[PDB]
C-alpha cells in the first residue's frame, strides 16, 4: 500500500481522520517525531509555522507520532500528553505501532519523508531540516540539501 493509503485508516491526535490533510495533486512532506526527543519538541512551533505559511501551500505538511513504537507513549497516553501542548495548526497523525515509520525504515528522529502527489515515496531525510531545505524538497524531491547544511 502507498503511504497515503495506509494513513487514510489513521486518526490525528485530536481524533479526526488523517485523510483530510492529504490533499490531492500536492506532494506531502511528513515529519516523524517522538515525545521523548527534545529536539523534535523544540521544532513543533517551527513546523506549525511552516504548515500555515503560504510558501508551503503547494504541499501537504503533516507530522507523524507513533504511539507504542520506539518507546513512544502508548495509544491514549500519547494523546493525553500531547493535549497539554499548544500547536493547534499542526497536523499530528497518530500511527499506533509505527506502521509507516517501519515501512519507511525510519529509526531516528526527527526524520522527514517526501511523498509525491501520486503517493510514491520520493525522499527520506534523517535528522532535522531547515526552512530552506524543506522548501527545496517540496519543489524538487531530488534537491541537494547538503549544499544548504551551513546556511
Amino acid at each position: 500500500a502507498t503511504v497515503p493509503h495506509t494513513m487514510s485508516t489513521m486518526k490525528t491526535a485530536d481524533n479526526r481522520p488523517a485523510s483530510v490533510y492529504l490533499k490531492k495533486d500536492k506532494p506531502t512532506l511528513i515529519k516523524f517525531w517522538a515525545s521523548w526527543c527534545p529536539l523534535c519538541l523544540s521544532e513543533l512551533g517551527q513546523a506549525e509555522k511552516w504548515a500555515q505559511d503560504a510558501k508551503f501551500s503547494s504541499a501537504n505538511l503533516i507530522t507523524v507520532a507513533s504511539p507504542g513504537f520506539l518507546h513512544e507513549k502508548k495509544d491514549g497516553e500519547f494523546q493525553k500528553w500531547y493535549a497539554g501542548l499548544n500547536y493547534p495548526k499542526l497536523p499530528v497523525v497518530t500511527d499506533n505501532g509505527g506502521t509507516i515509520a517501519q515501512n519507511l525504515n525510519i529509526s531516528v528522529y526527527p526524520s522527514w519523508a517526501l511523498i509525491g502527489k501520486d503517493g510514491d515515496v520520493q525522499r527520506i531525510v534523517k535528522g532535522s531540516i531547515n526552512e530552506a531545505q524543506a522548501l527545496a524538497l517540496i519543489r524538487n524531491p531530488n534537491a541537494d540539501l547538503g549544499s544548504l547544511k551551513h546556511s
